[PDB]
């Protein structure tokens, strides 16, 4: 029998783990800017934990403005970890942030507050819109698998990481007062890199097995990827991501640090009535000639075509009246056809009008808005596709306007809860590898621990650093080298703007690298293996 | 000393996983829906991670409705896995939801959203109530329990899983409106089970040993349970559930998405404000004979009893008066004894009239209802037991109830806060194996991660699938082959409904079974080791 | 190739666990209250998971009052596992909950709850305010870090675990008029000690080596802590911790339930806002001779030197007037100079009056109200150092204040976000171990998952109970036997009140202990090992 109360506990090697901290060069002569850190240690034989730590600047000026949340993480476009001209790891800033999606504490790290992701005014160039604040990524490693088993060997060698910035506008939210580009052009870029560096008593480096993730991103509207060179893959990942370009990232809501579907939604509808229901004297003004408003019948009842909106206001004045905007958002892309229509999505509107404020306080509004309408850029929906004018709201209403460049955002909504997906086949070399018709790898990505929200062909099983890593292997005598990927859209109403969105499919291929200390540090690309 | 900071690594057995899915064949010819799903691959040699996939169909009709939470797993009667004839695991649906609570991913995937937990309302008979959906249900088996260490080999074997399905009322709540039979009638049992097989490279079987959970329902109202043939038992719960039969499973609210016990309590709390205070012109009518409706008076003061109420409505129109229902719901078993009365559970209502909607908006509430309360059936407010009419409502608060059949609630209330049970005693043969005066096997439950709000005896710490697991040990020569478990209910106050909803005892005992693999797939239930 | 789909299970050693419960011996003689329990059984061979009852007493009177979150944690001053007058395993109250702070099922066992909570209110001496409830600490020991491989060995010894009790005034937040001597007079320390208790067979007990927490707290507005007789240190942890002594336990708000920093923020908003805006026929009388109260003008705006306040309120009656309190909290310490004032903080406040209550409905607060704000005491806006009269709130909301002596506090605010703490200067003898500008180490306790919110420096990043410790070792020849800590506070503005709260520094050094079972039990320190 093998005792499970009494264990021979053996002594550890000697060591003593420091932390480190080190100041970024930032390079800006290129077309993205880069922060250089130098690992200058020569006591130390491991390391692993690396943080990045951003100092963001007081916001002053005026305007409104908030933080995307996650504000270190939508910083990074890539991250690379060199030693002597030679790539150790590398991850781009989407993997790297899903990879640490899981850890809540740690993803707070990265800016998730009330303070920074709200919606802040300013209203003189000398009030302060954001205070200054430091945000920190937790820049997670395969060196972290396994604690001081899976730490990164340092054998005098020059090891450097270099990271690299996305625009200052991906992880800014803002309206068209706000000067983003005169904030972008002067951002100090004071970045610092942390770790934990090891002073281990006669190390002796063993070769190890990393996974690095290789990303491919397809032309717009393209649903087929090829992926070469590919001879040891540990997990496959598919996924659609959003082209937020210039005038698809004006957006009429974003909910800031409240970040539920259901924020998304309630945030939107909130613009939505501050324009639907007017009360006037007279018949409203200033809205595009397109726009059919209607005045509220006394039983209340507002029929637009065969769908009835029941709007009941309090406290109006005796000389007001009610209107209703009938048709607020509309798309279609054919004339005579079905109309999709914004104001059709409400059933009852109650609420009251305060004198003081001149505007009406909703108390409730029975609607079926979902995430994907409250996802539809304006651009879209002024888009030339768009038989119909489009927009209707009133200048005041469009000016409420937000400007979101989000980085990682997944899908065609914000939240990630419409498939676009609805079939996909991969293919090793000539032969069928794996063929679905629903989200099956979704579901088992995340039952396995996986990204969430993406499909996930997981082909390793095996513990980490304690057995090489199982993968995909080729075979090149039947040419099984290559992966294609290709994915049938979900079928969606033809009327609905939300199809017309630009996206972009990704495909991540996680791969095996060798990591050998014999020689400095060189990671080589497994194959055959 | 031993090194931790390099090893020298294994290379793991050759092996492929691959993502497979199966279609159901639904069996409706007896009295609960059986569907039966073949492991028709040759080529794999292991299994696991089984999950099963749902597909709702949209609902049209006129009423109100909402789903339950985590639609897929109540919809789940028992899962078996069987091997030609013969049983190698099989749960009830209660012990898998239990088990697969803990993880959030997981079981949002069994359906859990605003869309699908939120009530909604048709008027029109082709109006959509809930759009299609696809929910699934992870079926955590301890195939699972240490990756592939702990996969289900498969030697030529003809593995079925037979999935057996509550009834869909089940997994629904809806009023009167509703026409839920016709909708169970023409439900499509459409499903899918889906799987990670491994193709394995000079694979050996060798014995394991799994944990099968044996389940015990007493009758109704019964506080002893007689468990035999006990001869390896790992781990023994035992809980109460509510019997919520016809007429008891009939209720005044149901919170929908929101499950919190402050969501309960506030659903429940609107339904009775919305008939407890009204604003009439003359003395409100349509209520039962037997209800107490008395005017406010200037100072705001209602007194009932020994009890003040303190109203105060707003913006009253100059002819109406303000009038408090003082006996909405009333119980007790005995004449001139105290009175457990709804309307003395409230000490302040504040609100302001809405002339356009003709009702009260209520603002701010002081009361003393609990989760207790909001959990009590219709039918036992109105049942024999009660002395007093005890539903005293309008009848249109009482078309607004719902009707609630959810299959895994514990306790006697829906959140299971309220401890019916006071001393629990345990005899394995004629001697006393534990007993407690207090809840100090749930608070062990809770640490040890063992199924939540529920009392359990933990008998093995052993780790699994390295170590044969730990177990209570039968002694036949002594007689200690049986479990007795005895119950004491917990004090209550005699007039309070909650002691008269009806409860049965269930008492779980997980049991080691020896995984065979020479002579195609046998488990062997261990007897006397 | 190393197999990872079988294994040649090992039968463990022959054991059987059981939950053992004792009662507490109370001794009250003493300054602190003590509970001692004794493990009076003597067939067991180990024990760990122990557990801490305790029985909360209905609450009855007059008054307000609520408990403050994870109750049975708060009542913990000290614990400490004897053998036979010898310390075995010792650990403060602060320690342990931050070591439990992690669990959500775990410390939602120790009354976190909207019945324990949130402000309950007695008006007659007979009135409940708080029901009986029972409350549960986990006393999370080394002794649980590896299940029955870590557990506690006993051979024929009386161990004795005693309980050191904090006021059970700290573990409640009341105001005026609730009677808190009186109850904490009566209060029955009636209380259980639970743990698992171990039957094994055939049991040799090896050496093991644990981790003690030594906690030093140095004087009032101390920056240096100095740390003798340090020989194995696996971590160090530096945080600080606010004085609320007397006078200085009085707050203006208290959320309850809700924890958030935004609910701090919105209870203390409220409490502001019910005293800043006046609906009244005159002048408002009652406040004292300082507060500068002015009537709001038609146009809404209410200008307090050079920053302005937007105040509009619906349904103010006609003969009626809007007052805006311009002074309700003020604080400087020199003439002159910038004033800190609260009702600045305001940019605009909507709202309508109810007649019905007389009393303001706030709809929106435009404001930049911060969680320090809400966590400055009375004392410290009425103290000697204000040049200003400080508090300028009228007597009813002054009698609205809340008495708050929660004893796990850290930092100076009341969710630990402002950084007191700008750089850090660790010495180990002569030379600098660790230097830090920023909050570097906090953020590695965040990753590394240590304590909350507090600067770590991890030394032990071996697995447990399988390796001996990995620790600070000392070396005497060079003096390296102390620990000196240096903190620089953070700079503040000088009229902000924050920054005038008492605070007192904290260091916890877990140091290292070898566990010899040869003579009873041993605990014996490490040192130069």
């Amino acid at each position: 029998r093998a005792s499970v109360f009494a264990t021979d506990h053996r002594a550890p090697t000697v060591y003593m783990p420091q932390y480190i901290t080190t100041q970024g060069v930032v390079d800006t002569t290129s077309d993205a800017v880069t922060v250089t850190f130098e690992i200058r240690d020569k006591y130390i034989s491991a390391m692993n934990n690396f943080v990045l730590s951003v100092d963001l600047p007081e916001i002053k000026g005026v305007g409104k403005m908030c933080y995307v949340p996650y504000i270190a993480y939508k910083l990074i476009r890539h991250v690379a970890v060199n030693s002597a001209a030679d790539t150790i790891w590398e991850t781009s800033g989407e993997e790297l942030f899903d990879s640490c999606l899981d850890n809540e504490r740690v993803m707070e790290l990265s800016g998730f507050s009330r303070e920074l992701n709200d919606l802040s005014t300013g209203s003189s160039p000398n009030d302060v819109i954001k205070e200054a604040a430091c945000v920190h990524a937790y820049i997670k490693t395969p060196f972290d698998a396994d604690k001081t088993f899976s730490t990164l060997k340092l054998s005098d060698s020059k090891v450097t990481v270099t990271v690299t910035l996305n625009p200052v506008a991906c992880v800014m939210v803002y309206d068209e007062t706000f000067d983003a580009a005169k904030l972008a052009k002067e951002f100090p870029y004071s970045m610092e890199l942390s770790f934990i560096g090891y002073m281990v008593k006669n190390l002796c480096p063993r070769p190890a097995f990393i996974e690095m993730p290789r990303r491919r991103v397809e032309q717009i509207n393209h649903t087929t990827a090829v992926i070469t060179d590919v001879h040891a893959c540990t997990s496959l990942s598919v996924y659609m991501k959003p082209v937020l370009s210039d005038a698809n990232n004006r957006f009429i809501s974003y909910p800031g640090f409240q970040q539920s579907e259901g924020d998304f939604v309630m945030a939107f509808v909130e613009r939505l009535l501050e324009d639907m229901v007017i009360v006037s004297n007279c018949y409203p003004e200033g809205f595009p000639e397109t726009a059919e408003i209607v005045e509220v019948p006394p039983s209340g009842v507002v029929s637009i075509q065969d769908t009835d909106v029941f709007v009941r206001i309090d406290d109006v004045p005796v000389g007001m009246r009610v209107f209703l905007h009938t048709n607020i958002l509309v798309f279609a892309t054919r004339k005579n056809s079905v109309v999709y229509n914004m104001s059709k999505k409400f059933s009852a509107i109650t609420g009251a009008y305060s004198r003081a404020t001149s505007r009406i306080r909703f108390t409730t509004a029975i609607h079926s808005v979902n995430i994907g309408d409250a996802s539809v850029p304006v651009g879209v929906w002024t888009c030339q596709r768009n038989v119909y004018n489009g927009d209707n709201r009133s200048p005041e209403a469009r000016a409420k306007d937000l400007f979101v460049a989000d980085p990682f955002l997944k899908g065609v909504d914000f939240k990630n809860k419409i498939d676009v997906i609805a079939r996909m086949d991969v293919r090793f070399g000539n032969e069928v590898l794996y063929s679905e018709n629903s989200a099956v790898s979704r579901v088992f990505g995340e039952i396995l621990g996986k990204t969430p929200g993406v499909r996930t062909l997981q082909f390793n099983f095996t513990p980490s650093t304690f057995f090489s890593p199982t993968a995909l292997n080729s075979n090149v005598s039947r040419g099984k080298d290559k992966l294609a990927v290709r994915v049938t859209t979900a079928h969606m109403e033809a009327h609905n703007p939300l199809m017309y969105v630009p996206r972009q499919m990704v495909v991540v291929c996680n791969e095996v690298y060798r990591l050998s200390y014999d020689a400095g540090i060189v990671a080589e690309k497994v194959t055959a293996q």
